């Protein structure tokens, strides 16, 4: 009764306001729930007919797309219409495997359309963090390990300071050669500890550890909560927009007693519903999730002692990374 697909969490975290595209999204999302037992084909066909009816009125979606991007979005709508027909044909033969494969392609198109609706960064990051790199949008990072590639999407719309720090460190090569750790009986896979005396990244402008604030956007808020756990904000019951209950959620480690003590140590949470008890965990609202694994699920589960990151690549979204601009408009006189 909770959303556990990281791609879906990321779609819902897009700061958009368009009810039709959300209905289209929900109808296509529902297909996987209906097909988990491979029995409820009527509900699948109802989902596809609803999706088709929404696509029949593209203007109700395109009205939220800025005029610069409307024509790419029209191509995506056309691809969705073609794909829905393809899936309706597959549903007629009750081909669960192909319906699910095509459903993922359709939802990727929905994601692309939804992301094109973000017009302008949704809030002002506190100026006290203007000395830190910030990701004003999404980025996709491919992490090459000795066991294969992990692809993560990091969400600067929900965690611009945290995602910005990560993309900046990736670009600096900080993670190259760093080992993974996973305690014996643990669902937490960690990396980002320099093998040396430092605990994180040293800011070359200051000569000191580049600490980042705790940054957690609570459901329904416009601005992230900075520097305080949701519990300490009096909001223990409120959930993050980017919650922990997805396999491969990527978050910042920090000392338990230092909310603003993170820098480079990160962890993946290998969430498993089957083994997770009913009730809240000790992670949501306390540690900042800033992205999700979207490819490499089987690889992630096998990472352990001795494994390491060989390299990390910014696949998409580098242009969303904003370096500190405080001294960028200063005029010198010699
Ligand atoms: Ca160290």
């Amino acid at each position: 009764n909770a959303i556990t697909d990281g791609r879906a969490l990321l779609r819902y975290a897009l700061p958009i306001n368009n009810k039709p595209v959300r209905e289209l999204q929900a109808s296509l999302e529902d297909i996987s729930a209906q097909l988990r037992a491979n029995r409820r084909w009527g509900a699948v066909s109802k989902d596809l007919s609803k999706a088709s009816r929404i696509l029949d009125k593209p203007s109700q979606i395109l009205t939220s797309v800025p005029e610069e991007r409307q024509t790419q979005a029209e191509t995506w709508i056309n691809e969705l219409k073609t794909g829905v027909v393809k899936v309706q044909e597959l549903a007629q033969s009750k081909d669960k495997e192909q319906v699910l494969l095509e459903r993922a392609k359709l939802l990727n198109l929905v994601s692309l359309i939804e992301e094109s609706m973000v017009k302008e960064f949704p809030f002002e990051v506190p100026e006290e963090y203007n000395n830190l790199p910030q990701l004003k949008g999404r980025a996709t990072i491919a992490i090459k390990t000795n066991k294969g590639d992990l692809t993560v999407v990091v969400d600067g719309y929900s965690a611009p300071v945290t995602a910005g720090n990560f993309v900046d460190l990736v670009k600096r090569g900080f993670y190259n050669g760093l080992e993974f750790t996973r305690s014996e009986e643990s669902y937490v896979l960690q990396t980002g500890d320099p093998p040396g005396k430092e605990q994180g990244f040293i800011d070359p402008k200051t000569g000191k550890y580049r600490a980042i604030p705790l940054e957690i956007l609570a459901e329904g808020d416009k601005k992230p909560t900075y520097g305080i756990t949701l519990e300490d904000a009096g909001r223990y019951l409120d959930m993050p927009v980017l919650p922990f209950s997805s396999f491969g959620a990527l978050a910042m480690a920090r000392p338990e007693t230092e909310v603003d003590g993170a820098s480079s140590q990160v962890f993946f949470f290998l969430f498993e519903p089957e083994l997770t008890p009913a009730g809240r965990n000790l992670l949501d609202g306390r540690y900042s999730v800033f992205g999700y694994l979207i490819e490499g699920r089987d690889i992630l589960d096998t990472l352990k002692a001795g494994d390491k990151i060989e390299s990390a690549t910014v696949v998409q979204g580098l242009d969303n990374l904003v370096q500190p601009q405080s001294a960028a408009i200063e005029v010198l006189f010699q």
